């Protein structure tokens, strides 16, 4: 816990950073958080490798390594190693087999919808996650379905430490306080908000050709009775029942207040959850 693993032997497991796709007979898994993720392979385990302003960069690699040295939990994933050159940074993860929470629900590459017994697992596991960080007083910052990955058994997995602490993220999902410049757990919260909106509704987070543009907009559609949450639930799922849809609703929905003070911290977000089970 953990190794520093040669370039060269992490050029040489992703067939040289193979930048085609995986169905291709590449080994390009993804791209996003200023990097690019590789399938690799070291002995009996299959890998991701991220191969990722110059020190700053650094910065957040150093940041990363950090974290997961502190941070230990079923929720978070798991850092196996890293590579560090020159000016070629790796870092080597536990490969996560259903990917993303952002990808599943799109159903990215033809895997199958996630049922409504799932959605709430993941959602559990996903609280379960952040409150472990907020309780080791760290700030994510950057809470998102893209940084929620599932493993073999659908176990959510908190990942992207990169921006993490005691103006940055992703604009979709940031709480106005955020917007501002404000660093608080509270704004883990809203963000964790928006993730239970595409959890109950599929629908990504932002959409240029959809009305409204933000899902977290539904709010107000929904408390000006314009709209109900059942028109919104995603109809890609046979196993929802209204009471823990609803259920769930109301934990997006306080976690949504403009006013951060009026957030549920993680702990209640979690006791709400549980409750909905
Ligand atoms: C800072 C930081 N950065 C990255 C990680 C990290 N990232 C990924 C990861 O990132 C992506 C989502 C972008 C590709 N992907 C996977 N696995 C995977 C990818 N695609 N799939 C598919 C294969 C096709 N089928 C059809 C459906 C599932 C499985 N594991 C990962 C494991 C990690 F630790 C952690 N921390």
């Amino acid at each position: 816990r953990f190794h520093s693993f040669s370039f060269y032997e992490l050029k040489n497991v992703t067939n040289n950073f193979d930048e085609r796709p995986i169905s291709v007979g590449g080994n390009k898994m993804g791209e996003g958080g200023f990097g690019v993720v590789y399938k690799g392979y070291v002995n009996n385990t299959t890998v991701a490798v991220k191969k990722l302003t110059t020190e700053e960069l650094k910065q957040q690699f150093d940041q990363e390594i950090k974290v997961m040295a502190k941070c230990q939990h079923e929720n978070l994933v798991e850092l196996l190693g890293f590579s560090s050159d020159g000016d070629d940074l790796c870092l080597v993860y536990v490969y996560m087999p259903n990917g993303s929470l952002l990808d599943r629900l799109s159903c990215l590459d033809g895997t199958p919808p996630l049922s409504w017994h799932m959605r709430c697992k993941i959602a559990q596991g996903a609280a379960n996650g952040i409150n472990f960080l907020h309780e080791n007083h760290h700030i994510h910052r950057d809470i998102k379905s893209a940084n929620i990955l599932l493993d073999e058994a659908f176990t959510a997995k908190i990942s992207d430490f990169g921006l993490a602490r005691a103006i940055v993220g992703t604009t979709a999902y940031m709480a106005p306080e955020a917007l501002r410049g404000e660093i608080t757990p509270k704004s883990d919260i809203y963000s964790f908000g928006v993730v239970l909106l595409e959890i109950i509704t599929g629908l990504p987070a932002v959409d240029e050709h959809r009305e409204p543009q933000l899902l977290l907009d539904i709010k107000e559609e929904i408390e000006d009775e314009e709209k109900t949450i059942e028109d919104y639930i995603d109809k890609k799922m046979n196993d929802a029942d209204s009471t823990s849809v609803e259920a769930m609703y109301s934990v997006a929905s306080q976690c949504l207040h403009e006013k951060k003070n009026k957030r549920p911290d993680i702990k209640k977000v979690q006791q709400l959850l549980q409750e909905m089970t």
